[PDB]
DNA sequence: CCGGTATGACAGCCGCG
DNA sequence: GCGGCTGTCATACC
């Protein structure tokens, strides 16, 4: 066990480091840590040390880190270059872990808590900690306990302990039902009053403190409430000794609409949840709440609960303690499933930064290339100052709104990254410009050739062909690594696979599993081998294969991350690397690439289908095509076809056999027309869309850009037994669409690319019929609640007053005086319901707390009061008529065809 | 340094015998 | 009394 490190940190001329040493001890250093920089020389001196340029460079050995950077400021007030690292954290880490990391999570003390405050005034602020912290619980990894911090006693009021027997019995019979999992892992700790509470909570923490620290929210609430909290009561003192090295800051995070507060624990890393979860979930979620997260994950939400949380406490401080308990356990049975927390680490080791850094794909990139340059003895560059410049980004086609019957589509892989690698962009690559003509002329090859000599993107920029680029070569390595690690990942399945047979018959025997490697495939010394083993073995065996298969997959899934991120790194002003002219030669070139190709396509397609200048490319985003198969269809006849996965196979073998290779040819010539590095435009057959063989479905439409709806039978090579919508962009798709109109919408796709029209008229009817029967929640409109003060004057709306917010103004009008009638709150989300005109409220519509019933003192005239026309016309009628409109369906048996014109 | 390329709901304005 | 704008806001996705 070679050792690693857990946290690093700057404190004037000392690096303060926590690490398990090479015994597994936990341990802290204070290091006068001695930095190094670079400044250019002369030819005449000679050093090992050169630029990315090739300059020579000479090397400045420090006495302190202060003096280093004082130097730097020197250079700059000069005019001249400072390389090497400027973040002497990085620097160090390099130079005391210069060898590739291996950690042990079980030594790493990862904590997850949460709190409790009971609050009458409302959602009680982090920067006033105003009330009582009422309730702690806080996992430990290390010792696997919860640990929970109860208070009896508060200004709110006198309550009994909790029970774990009560804890552990089923709801029916009063129970908490906390699952007999942790039920042997809870340590309950009462006390009298909330200062012997933060006092053992605080002694607890210096006994046991977090180098991970976890939880749902802890960042904007749970740290900043802690730390305010013992500061008020205490002084600022007690409160930073929830640092290890009694160093805290307060960061005052100010997002694009507020500000709010951050408390920086110098010497722990802080990683939360729902920040984990936003960055590595790859999902978009209409909630970021760890109910909806939960049962999303899980299938069993946050503990139930009657009346306000204001007033559980009181009522019921057993439900109370248990709640606050099954939350933390919530987030670890999530990090069970997503394992974020391993992911963090895993990469943070692998570019040896701070944990907490890998929300920064700048910081994680620039110690990546850092390291492999300082190991060929390179020097960085100087990080300098840019002004924020847009630059021409994605190319979009503006699709014909039309019904199209059938579709196949098609991706190239890695789109960015891949033109980095076949242009060799990289700063000190750069060899010159040509004239450019227009983008047009170099999509039809009508421009003349940009060079003989260099590489070339279309947006004037020329590169060299000999010289590896220090980007491009950096990428290609992550490439390579990923490949490798899914290289030991399907070996490590399939030697399971072999295993698995075993199991069958075995015999027992007193040994040990034989020594082998699950990265590589077994020889025919160790197959022999296999059954001859014995049963205790060989459930060892099938342990250890799949051990292998997870620590495959943590890294080809972080090194696939780190490939999607170099783009966006690439496009950052405040990136080493970054260079404008690079950026916009990323994307100009991305931009021909797709419709050189959509060219190349459509050419390949009319002259094997005879026809001439017909357009069978109908739309392309980014870096993919959608191409319209009717035509090939209608070559064969769809008579011929015995079923739908008969149509499903010809166009799945006419892509691979016919398409794939008139695309590849197609992108070598223009890989040839660039003079590009090497050729790396590669495309896949993602989709094919279709209607039911023999059915009156019209199979897809596209209404606009990033709006359409697809009838999806196979996706990249896997067969679909039951046909699969593909909707984007459609209020089916949007979270503040009612629950009952998402449905009704999804219906009506499903029934118009299935069924066809006469089905659609048949359900939009019925519909109508029956909207009035539905529930009044599930058809309510959603929104946030953004600046509702702003456009508030004397509670009533004033100039550009929203709809939604006019809502809201209306509901506090009805609510006035009422304190336990449910607040409306800043930033929260809420149900939108349209008024009749002549009703006793404000206004034409009223707007309350989402996930909840109105308060029964204006339920009824709510209720009554409901403009249903208006509802149905605005969340319904409207974006169906869309979808009809682009399909060119009806949803209504007589309706005249001269509403389609421009009169 | 933990947002491009998009569409749609809606407010409010402008010409218009 | 309503298209034809512009602007604010809301929510999607790679």
């Amino acid at each position: 066990m070679k050792e690693f490190y857990l946290t690093v940190e700057q404190i004037g001329d000392s690096i303060f480091e926590r690490y398990i040493d090479s015994n597994g001890r936990e341990r802290t250093r204070e290091v006068e840590y001695k930095p190094s920089l670079f400044a250019h020389c002369p030819e005449s001196q000679a050093t090992k040390y050169f630029d990315i340029y090739g300059k020579p460079c000479t090397r400045k050995l420090f006495a302190n880190m202060r003096d280093a950077s004082q130097w730097i400021k020197r250079m700059e007030d000069i005019g001249l270059e400072a390389l090497g690292m400027d973040d002497f954290k990085l620097a160090y880490l390099s130079d005391t872990y210069n060898y590739e990391i291996k950690y042990d999570h079980t030594k790493i003390r990862v904590a997850n808590f949460d709190i409790e405050v009971t609050s009458p005034d409302g959602f009680p602020e982090p920067s006033q900690a105003k009330h009582p912290i009422d309730a702690i619980t806080h996992y430990d990894s290390i010792d696997d306990r919860f640990y929970v911090f109860d208070l009896l006693n508060s200004p709110y009021g006198n309550v009994e302990e909790w029970s774990i027997e009560i804890a552990a019995k089923l709801q029916e019979q009063g129970g908490d039902e906390v699952p007999s999992e942790i039920i042997d892992k809870i340590i309950y700790m009462p006390f009298d009053n909330e200062k012997e509470l933060l006092m053992e909570y605080l002694n607890f923490w210096q006994q046991k403190t977090p180098v991970i620290l976890t939880g749902w929210n802890v960042e904007s609430f749970a740290i900043p409430y802690v730390y305010n909290r013992i500061k008020n009561i205490f002084g600022e003192s007690t409160a930073k000794r929830l640092s290890p090295h009694r160093k805290t800051r307060v960061k005052v995070i100010e997002n694009m609409y507020g500000s709010r507060e951050i408390i920086t624990l110098f010497g722990i890393s802080v990683l939360d949840y729902i920040d984990l979860y936003k960055k590595f979930s790859f999902t978009n979620q209409p909630s970021y709440s760890l109910d909806y997260i939960s049962e999303f994950e899980l299938n069993v939400g946050k503990l139930k609960y009657d009346g306000p949380i204001s007033k559980l406490r009181e009522s019921n401080h057993q439900r109370y303690i248990s709640y606050n308990i099954i939350a933390v356990y919530r987030v670890l049975q999530i990090d069970a499933k997503r394992q974020f927390i391993n992911l963090s680490l895993d990469m943070g080791y692998y570019a040896k930064i701070q944990i907490q850094s890998v929300f920064s794909p700048i910081k994680t990139w620039d110690a990546i290339i850092f390291n492999s340059l300082k190991e060929q003895n390179k020097v960085i560059p100087q990080g300098r100052s840019h002004p924020v410049q847009p630059y021409p980004g994605a190319f979009v086609k503006e699709p014909i709104p039309n019904r199209y019957k059938y579709v196949m589509s098609f991706d190239l892989t890695s789109l960015y990254p891949s033109i980095i690698r076949q242009v060799n962009i990289s700063p000190e690559t750069i060899a010159g410009t040509f004239k450019v003509a227009p983008l047009h002329d170099y999509i039809n090859a009508v421009a003349e050739r940009p060079s003989d000599v260099y590489s070339c993107s279309p947006n004037g920029m020329m590169y060299y062909k000999d010289r590896d680029g220090v980007v491009p070569t950096e990428i290609t390595k992550v490439f390579n690594q990923r490949k490798e690690h899914k290289g030991y990942m399907l070996a490590a399945q399939r030697n399971g696979e072999i295993i698995k047979e075993a199991l069958h018959n075995p015999n027992l025997s007193v040994d040990e599993p034989l020594d082998v490697d699950y990265r590589f495939d077994f020889s025919d010394e160790i197959k022999e081998k296999i059954k001859k083993l014995s049963a205790k073995s060989l459930n060892e065996m099938l342990f250890r294969a799949q051990r292998t298969e997870v620590a495959g997959m943590t890294a080809q899934i972080n090194r696939k991350l780190l490939i999607n991120s170099l783009y966006g790194a690439l496009g950052n002003v405040w990136f080493r690397y970054y260079d404008l002219r690079n950026a916009t030669a990323i994307t100009t070139f991305g931009q021909m690439a797709l419709q050189w190709i959509e060219r190349k396509v459509n050419e390949y397609l009319n002259e094997v289908c005879g026809t001439e200048g017909e357009a069978f490319v109908l739309y392309g985003d980014t870096d993919s095509i959608y191409v319209s198969a009717d035509k090939i269809i209608d070559k064969v006849g769809e008579s011929k076809f015995r079923d739908t996965n008969h149509w499903v196979d010809f166009l799945d073998k006419f892509a691979r056999e016919r398409m794939e290779p008139a695309i590849d040819r197609g992108f070598r010539e223009m890989c040839e027309y660039m003079n590009n590095k090497q050729h790396l435009m590669f495309m896949d057959r993602e989709a094919i869309a279709g209607p039911p063989l023999g059915s009156k479905g019209i199979g897809g439409f596209w209404t606009g850009k990033k709006r359409y709806a697809l009838n999806v039978w196979d996706m990249e090579g896997t067969r679909y037994a039951e046909p699969k919508l593909k909707i984007m962009g459609l209020e089916t798709q949007k979270s503040s669409t009612p629950k009952a109109v998402q449905k009704a919408l999804k219906e009506c796709i499903r029934r118009m690319l299935q069924e066809g029209e006469e089905s659609l008229q048949e359900y939009f009817k019925e519909f109508e019929k029956e909207f009035r029967q539905l529930n009044y929640i599930s058809i309510a409109s959603v929104s946030s609640a953004n600046n509702i003060a702003k456009y508030d004057v004397g509670g009533f709306p004033g100039p550009k007053c929203p709809f939604h917010i006019r809502g809201i103004l209306t509901y506090n009008r009805a609510i006035k005086g009422n304190i336990d009638a449910p607040q409306v709150v800043e930033g929260e989300k809420v149900y939108v319901l349209p008024l009749r005109e002549g009703n006793p409220f404000g206004d034409k519509c009223i707007a309350w707390p989402s996930g909840t019933e109105i308060t029964d003192l204006i339920k009824d005239d709510v209720l009554h009061w409901m403009d249903y026309t208006v509802l149905l016309e605005k969340t319904f009628i409207k974006p169906l008529e869309g979808f009809t409109s682009a399909a060119k369906l009806d949803y209504e048996k007589k309706a005249s065809l001269f509403d389609m014109f421009d009169f």
